């Protein structure tokens, strides 16, 4: 399958080389998996996502998204324009509060809940949980992203935006779980992306379009971004069946265009996530 004049993350991830405009992706388009997106919720009725998102949790008056931040992030995993699976089912969990921000102990709970709750959905090709989200370093927040990935989900988590060495944030910090930077349409480490020996790969995160409340689209730029496309391409490949949730993070690494980075710090892997697509 081919997207034409696709949002410019989607073509890259597809790619070889910066600077194409087609996303080809194969048609099963992560039919069978699940991603939760813990986040600040997600606008369900958007109608790019072909009613396949639903609430599941909120630790908040509502369930609502009044923020965006949420919306944006599940749209770049699952939506039908702007996302990189556009088959998947995409569920919400909200820890954020509608200016963005949560205390570690929702976070906590809310990744707890992920692990127990997948045990209640037909997701037959697996699950992927998505965190675009973070703040300094704490042991218990690590801990319960490690205990999230070892219950059998893919988890994929912002590198963070300080421009710093992540081993000083969290969940980012957790060895365990699958750590992402930003990158931009040149190819360039993104300029606020944290980096260091614990990221395990980049992906576009500078000017990404997506959706966002209010049925509207909008681009913004972050670690936040590169995120849900790490997510989405683990639960494509899942589906596709060339890897497992417990794998998927080095499966990527392995098969990721290698060394096309610019102003990556030594120490810093320069991998960038890339589907391997061929028609
Ligand atoms: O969009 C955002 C806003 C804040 C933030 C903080 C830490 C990590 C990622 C973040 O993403
Ligand atoms: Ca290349
Ligand atoms: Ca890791």
């Amino acid at each position: 399958a081919a997207q034409t004049n696709a949002p410019w993350g989607l073509a890259r991830i597809s790619s070889t080389s910066p600077g194409t405009s087609t996303y080809y992706y194969d048609e099963s388009a992560g039919q069978g998996s699940c991603v939760y997106v813990i986040d600040t919720g997600i606008e369900a009725s958007h109608p790019e996502f072909e009613g396949r998102a639903q609430m599941v949790k909120t630790y908040y008056y509502s369930s609502r998204d009044g923020n965006g931040h949420g919306t944006h992030c599940a749209g770049t995993v699952g939506s039908r324009t702007y996302g990189v699976a556009k088959k998947t089912q995409l569920f919400g969990v909200k820890v954020l509060d509608d200016n963005g921000s949560g205390q570690y102990s929702t976070i906590i709970a809310g990744m707890d809940f992920v692990a127990s709750d997948k045990n209640n959905r037909n997701c037959p090709k697996g699950v992927v949980a998505s965190l675009s989200l973070g703040g300094g370093y704490s042991s218990s927040v690590n801990s319960a992203a490690a205990r999230l990935q070892s219950s059998g989900v893919m988890v994929a988590v912002a590198a963070g935006n300080n421009n710093a060495d992540a081993r000083n944030y969290s969940p980012a910090s957790e060895p365990s779980v699958c750590t992402v930077g930003a990158s931009d349409r040149y190819d360039r480490r993104s300029s606020f992306s944290n980096y260091g020996s614990v990221l395990d790969i980049f992906g576009p995160g500078t000017d990404i379009l997506s959706t966002w409340i209010g049925g509207s689209t909008r681009s913004i730029s972050g670690t936040s971004m590169a995120t849900p496309h790490v997510a989405g391409l683990a639960a494509y490949l899942m589906t596709l069946g060339k890897t497992t949730a417990a794998s998927a993070c080095r499966y990527i690494a392995d098969t990721a265009n290698k060394g096309d980075l610019s102003n990556i710090p030594f120490g810093t892997v320069n991998l960038l996530a890339y589907n391997n697509y061929q028609a």
